[PDB]
């Protein structure tokens, strides 16, 4: 009856469907893990969120998402900085094992990659006290190269792991095969990791050839070239045997199909290819 | 009159140009380096372009491109080889500088990215006897990640130096700052390089936000945001002297605009954002 070790992130049925719709058919096919984002939850209200995670016995594999800290000024910066404490309210409301964190890019009009960087740590290291007092693990997610410019300044699982290491307990990481899957260092930081006890999430998705959109063109787990079962044997090898958590950004494909078909395809899939 | 220390890449005026008129506009405006195509010099003949670099003294920073290593099977590999046996030919004939290598991708169906990266190393391995007996020196050239599965299996500066290293002498790498600005480790590793003698080659042009396509999308230097001074700075330290090279590929704009417009442009940037 239930699928277990499966998770759903809700942008995967995000144009189908709203949260309680969403917990709904991912129960209908044995889901007990979901990881909604903070829009949706809004939409509901947190309060009715959290009716529906305790009645349903729900996991949340992690709130998507707070991050978001380089800006030009202090005011902007601390603007962020008290954002990602209302996100870890909201985590810490609804139970999420993790409130995973998108950097941010650079703060406009600057090239300072670098000090970009810094303020990521910066700002990670001001909401972490929150963080821990709440009980709610920080995951830093490593996203796509690609990305770099302006959504997430933390590029590579190495470069997260050390800002884990700088900053100390109550930070991890997610490890989102899209955003990781290319880096020849790959088997080696996902040991490190281990080593770290610091793997708090792992999302799975997959990347297509070709790929036609930056954004919203991953893919479903096997239509594409990445090596799920190796990565997720690594990271099981590593320490952490958490739920998968399926990813799907997909606007010409699976977010024009019914929701249904959607979570069916991803227990499939899961089943088969991961 | 002579812009000293820089090179067009005649992708950036590909649209408008052929390779004679290409030279032509680039001298007009005191350019005396390029780095063309191999389709390019295919299309006015070998013999015809070899003429047209020595009767006006040109410098080449590059051919662009052999490489295109992995596939599925032993045939397809040495075919692959042999083609680039062929591209240093043409490289020797032009004078170039160096050959440039765009890896290729994972060979089709296959999921083994760690495979396909030996097949990359044992192809250039077999490419190098006839790359140095011909006095070519073979670029690597790391690609943005974004690349990874379908163009270029060698995507960090790190991994390429790491190849150099496996292979020995005759072989560097080519610097874009489109493939590597994003690299959190990147100072090091153009530190690295430098110490390995390795760099042959730097091409400019620039990260726009936001980027509208995975090809065809960057930018004019100055028009993005990446640290072009900075990267610049730190190959010079690392022994590096030689001309920058302008690789604009920019289908919705630059490719659609005079190719003497575009050229006096990269002229104004280099001078003043580089
Ligand atoms: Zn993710
Ligand atoms: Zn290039």
């Amino acid at each position: 009856m239930q699928v277990e070790g499966l998770s759903i992130n809700l942008a995967t049925i995000r144009e189908q469907c709203g949260f309680a719709e969403a917990v709904d058919i991912c129960l209908k096919h044995g889901i007990t893990a979901i990881a909604p984002w903070r829009d949706q939850v809004a939409a509901i209200g947190l309060g009715e969120a959290g009716r529906i995670v305790r009645a349903n016995g729900l996991k949340l594999t992690g709130l998507c998402r707070g991050g978001f800290f380089p800006a030009p000024d202090a005011s902007g910066r601390e603007k962020a900085i008290d954002d990602n404490r209302r996100a870890v309210d909201e985590a810490a409301e609804l139970g999420a094992d993790c409130l995973v964190l998108v950097a941010g890019g650079l703060p406009g009009g600057s090239k300072n990659i670098d000090a970009a960087r810094r303020m990521v740590v910066e700002g990670i290291a001001a909401v972490l006290p929150h963080a821990r007092a709440a009980g709610v693990p920080l995951a830093i997610e490593p996203l796509h190269p690609m990305y770099a410019a302006d959504r997430a300044c933390v590029n590579t699982l190495g470069q997260a792991l050390d800002i884990c290491e700088t900053l100390g307990p109550g930070v991890g990481v997610a490890i989102d095969v899209y955003h990781v899957w290319w880096d020849p260092d790959l088997a080696n930081q996902i040991a490190r990791a281990g080593k770290m006890k610091a793997i708090l999430a792992h999302h799975i998705c997959d990347w297509l050839v070709p790929t036609k959109d930056m954004l919203t063109d991953r893919g479903m787990m096997g239509d594409g070239v990445i090596d799920l079962k190796g990565i997720r044997r690594r990271i099981e090898a590593a320490g952490f045997h958490g739920a998968q958590e399926v990813e799907i950004f997909s606007a010409d494909n699976w977010w024009k199909r019914p929701a249904d078909e959607v979570i069916a395809t991803c227990v499939e899939r899961y089943r088969n290819c991961c």
